[PDB]
């Protein structure tokens, strides 16, 4: 039972890391879009 | 105690799934904004 | 062992809350970019 719990915890932590990676990927792309909007606005103004 | 731990684990996994859903929703909207920026830039150029 | 598991669970839940905060931050910024795109498109049209 202890080993089952330990395995379950490792699984959850692995999923958490996957989620963290996805968040990092979204942040990077979101930063590119912010930059793109700034450039387009500067042209429009 | 085993049952309490099992319940706690299910709760955590449920929250993880909720988080995964939110990430998926953000990715979809972010994709729309990327497309919108591409169309606006093409008009500006 | 029970205490180790309890500590591990608290750690995981704390990370989950951190993730939730980051998601909330991304959503807010994404909302600003959606608004910016709407304003730029209205000028272009």
């Amino acid at each position: 039972r202890m080993k089952q719990i330990e395995d379950k915890i490792e699984e959850i932590e692995s999923k958490q890391k996957k989620i963290e990676n996805e968040i990092a990927r979204i942040k990077k792309l979101l930063q590119l879009t912010v930059w793109g909007i700034k450039q387009l606005q500067a042209r429009i103004l």
